């Protein structure tokens, strides 16, 4: 019934999960339980569309998505720098560099920045893909950044 296969990655605590049941569920996660590999299913309709949305849950501490989120947080400047290596990670599993992606910088309602959001759009610039900032708590940015990622998928 048109399904898409969304794959959140990113580093260890950058707000994957969060961002991942604030879409789903409409409520912020406060604790923070490491997560292996889940995945969730949720009916909505895109567009003018009814899909569903299979969003994969990784671990931060791939054959199978159409497109990945991936996920830096904002007040965590490593987490920014190991972007590279998740794309890369990504073009190697999918043995392809035409990838459907979306950058998300989470924690924007966070105040400690240490990533500018310019850094953040030069980088998702060359990779040609939006870059969106989002924060799990307020929900602001998280239909922005899971919609986009299907508009981009559909794009491909
Ligand atoms: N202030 C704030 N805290 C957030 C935000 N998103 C996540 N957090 C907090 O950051 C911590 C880690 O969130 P979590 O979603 O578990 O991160 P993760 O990327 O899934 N971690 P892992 O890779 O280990 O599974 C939690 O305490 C959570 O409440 C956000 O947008 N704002
Ligand atoms: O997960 C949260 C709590 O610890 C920090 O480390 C990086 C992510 C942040
Ligand atoms: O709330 C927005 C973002 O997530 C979707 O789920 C149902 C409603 C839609
Ligand atoms: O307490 C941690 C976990 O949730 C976030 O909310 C603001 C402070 C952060
Ligand atoms: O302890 C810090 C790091 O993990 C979060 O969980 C709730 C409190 C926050
Ligand atoms: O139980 C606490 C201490 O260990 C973490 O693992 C998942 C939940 C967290
Ligand atoms: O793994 C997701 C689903 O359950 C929430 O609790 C902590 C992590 C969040
Ligand atoms: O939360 C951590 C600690 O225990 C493992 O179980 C699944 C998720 C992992
Ligand atoms: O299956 C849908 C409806 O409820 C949400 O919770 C997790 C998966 C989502
Ligand atoms: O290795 C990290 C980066 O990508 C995720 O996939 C499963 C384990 C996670
Ligand atoms: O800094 C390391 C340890 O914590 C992770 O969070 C993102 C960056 C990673
Ligand atoms: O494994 C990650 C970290 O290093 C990159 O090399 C290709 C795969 C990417
Ligand atoms: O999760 C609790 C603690 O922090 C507030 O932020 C929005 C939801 C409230
Ligand atoms: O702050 C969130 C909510 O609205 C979007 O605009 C820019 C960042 C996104
Ligand atoms: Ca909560
Ligand atoms: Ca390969
Ligand atoms: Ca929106
Ligand atoms: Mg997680």
């Amino acid at each position: 019934m048109t399904e898409y296969k969304l794959v959140v990655v990113g580093a260890g605590g950058v707000g994957k999960s969060a961002l991942t049941i604030q879409l789903i569920q409409n409520h912020f996660v406060d604790e923070y339980d490491p997560t292996i590999e889940d995945s969730y299913r949720k009916q909505v309709v895109i567009d003018g569309e009814t899909c569903l949305l299979d969003i994969l849950d990784t671990a931060g501490q791939m054959r199978t998505g159409e497109g990945f989120l991936c996920v830096f947080a904002i007040n965590n400047t490593k987490s920014f720098e190991d972007i590279h290596q998740y794309r890369e990670q990504i073009k190697r599993v999918k043995d392809s560099d035409d990838v459907p992606m979306v950058l998300v910088g989470n924690k924007c309602d966070l105040a400690a920045r240490t990533v500018e959001s310019r850094q953040a759009q030069d980088l998702a610039r060359s990779y040609g893909i939006p870059y969106i900032e989002t924060s799990a708590k307020t929900r602001q940015g998280v239909e922005d950044a899971f919609y986009t990622l299907v508009r981009e998928i559909r794009q491909h």
